[PDB]
């Protein structure tokens, strides 16, 4: 069903971003940059507190992604099981 | 580019889900809420409360963008 394809969906992005962190080399990099610009969104105060946690946590989140397989990440975050 | 038209597909699926299916949007909520324990004691109750902050106005934000506005504003597009 549609919660079904949600998942299966899920996979093949999941999988298509590790081989994306793995063949191309200014793909990490491009999306932190992108979400640390997305923390303008929050607030004045918040934005400066959004921009230092993703600094601070970038490098070990796509590194522990990357041991974790495409269906974990994807029932981690709520999109399978 | 396969990573950018993955997440359309995704985000197209997940607006058909919230549609079609009256459960999904609460059982994901719940899920994520779930999760926040994985952060540990202190941490764990300040992240199911950001969740029950701002669940809401992500669910209407996501529901009232196109697949692609979402996946651009994640990243994953442009
Ligand atoms: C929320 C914190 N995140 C960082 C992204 C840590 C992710 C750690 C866990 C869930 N992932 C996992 C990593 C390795 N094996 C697993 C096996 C099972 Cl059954 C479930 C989850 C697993």
């Amino acid at each position: 069903g549609a919660s079904g394809d949600v998942c299966q969906d899920c996979i093949q992005m999941v999988t298509d971003i590790q081989t994306a962190v793995r063949t191309n080399s200014t793909f990490v990099q491009a999306l932190v940059e992108h979400v640390k610009e997305e923390c303008d969104r929050l607030g004045p105060g918040m934005a400066d507190i959004c921009k230092n946690y993703i600094s601070q946590y970038s490098e070990i989140a796509i590194q522990m992604m990357m041991h974790m397989q495409p269906k974990e990440i994807c029932a981690l975050v709520g999109f399978c099981d």
